[PDB]
């Protein structure tokens, strides 16, 4: 029916060098994701520090992702959202112009639209492009919730809206969504509960942990999609300690720390207001990493 | 320190035919000045900062500065961002265009750590020489500026003189002023204006004052003179309107009330904000009839 983008996906960190996007590191990281079974990559989402990138840096990250996935089956689901509808429409059109296969569009943050407003927000975005649109609910960061009813109405009313990324630690809501609209693509945005979401019929993940451990997240998701739930849970359980420690400080502070500790990025750099973890949490991230096998390039 | 305190208004931004109604905007500010308000906050949360262009942000601050000249009324410009580089540029822009100080909201959405918030605000304060009021509203931003961070920033940065609190947490208000009694605690929560003032807060940055500027100004002034019996009377009388103004997300109710009072021409928002439900529209209309609303 609808065009979809599902499976194992990575919310890419954006590496910085001397305060600039390391464009070589970025392309190299994406290649490493492709080679470890990932099905799609998400440039400039939350994990990519979308908030602190200039518009040209946003274009650059998206274009590099498109260019690096050419010749592969891996799709580019571009972070393209904003708490201003006029801007979100513009960011959607631009992501499409630069070759993105679809867009991930975060619910408006800070200004707390009502459900009616969220509906009109996403309807305007979806009308402005002809590529798939994945809603993105993360109430702990936005201060609002796209309700089940709103999500289901948007899925049914707008042809290119095909599912939602849930980062709301609410398995009840995941049941609610797929019990009333089994045709939508529920996507886990919370690594520690990837398996519970997939086993209730979710069709993919947009992962933080896959930045560090893409082969494990790929295998988990693919097992689950193959209905080999036993093997998916085994990996989900193994990943629990790292899944949780990657949120000991606000994402992406721990994941960038882990990537640096693993030698996968050259510098532990953020853009303010993000900064390096405390010494104690730095030490905890390094401790948890010890029992995982981290792929190189 | 240099401070901006007293009774202050988070100005709504009126729209007409999709554009900032610039004449309405100046007229609304004049009405605030004429009803005892001590400062105006253009382009904060209540003014829908998130959906204004950089040019409209500029126009709004410039109209505020120009309308307040030759009066005591100060311009405490909304100027914050979840990107530190952009918050610094917004702070510089506000100063260079004549604002008396800035209100800078805690970074929303990307949830910086307390170290991150310290460095964020330290960067902003070092960029201008005008007063900076922090703004804590965890229900909208997803983060909380802790008491220790607020106190550290106040003691380490000359321009930082207090915090607008919109967190429903009177324990924290006590914590702040018991450990750092020199800061200016500013109520960002109309319903508890008097409790914050009576614990030593020195002003309000009000939503309700858009509609009832004389009442909020009296409340504040009674309280600052330690006429607490009178300030509590107004706070109690205002509770019903203070609460109904958040039956939907601010500023959807206050704009609806201003429109119903004939104070703005059109009930227009920028998406993702929009008109209230029919029921909430009716409820706003009913609560307003208990209050005397000053015209122009
Ligand atoms: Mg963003
Ligand atoms: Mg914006
Ligand atoms: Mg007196
Ligand atoms: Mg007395
Ligand atoms: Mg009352």
């Amino acid at each position: 029916d609808k065009n979809i983008i599902i499976g194992a996906m990575t919310a890419l960190i954006t590496p910085f060098k001397n305060g600039k996007v390391d464009e070589q590191s970025y392309a190299r990281l994406i290649k490493r994701q492709i080679e470890n079974g990932i099905d799609a990559v998400v440039p400039v989402g939350t994990t990519g520090e979308s908030a602190t990138l200039t518009h040209e840096e946003n274009r650059t990250c998206i274009e590099i992702a498109v260019e690096t996935c050419k010749g592969t089956k891996v799709k580019v689901l571009a972070g393209a959202g904003s708490n201003a509808t006029h801007e979100a429409v513009g960011l959607a059109k631009f992501a499409k112009e630069h070759g993105a296969d679809g867009i991930l569009s975060v619910a408006p943050y800070y200004n707390k639209p009502t459900q009616q407003g969220l509906y009109e927000h996403y309807k305007a975005i979806a009308q402005s492009v002809d590529i798939p649109v994945l809603l993105y609910n993360v109430p702990g960061r936005t201060g609002c919730e796209i309700s089940t009813d709103t999500i289901i109405k948007l899925f049914r009313d707008c042809e290119n809206i095909y599912g939602v990324k849930e980062a709301s630690g609410n398995i009840d809501k995941c049941v609610d969504l797929l019990a009333h609209e089994p045709r939508m693509m529920l996507i886990s945005g919370e690594d520690a509960i990837n398996y519970p979401i997939l086993s209730n019929g979710g069709k993919g993940v947009i992962s933080v942990t896959s930045n560090l451990l893409p082969d494990m997240i790929s295998a988990l998701t693919h097992f689950a999609l193959d209905e080999n739930y036993k093997e998916a849970k085994k990996i989900n359980d193994e990943l629990y300690n790292i899944n949780k420690i990657l949120f000991c400080e606000s994402n992406p502070i721990p994941i960038k720390t882990a990537m640096y500790l693993a030698g996968l990025i050259e510098s532990l750099e953020f853009r303010l207001p993000l900064c390096s973890p405390s010494k104690e949490n730095f030490a905890k991230i390094e401790e948890v990493m010890k029992k995982y096998k981290i792929k190189g390039f």
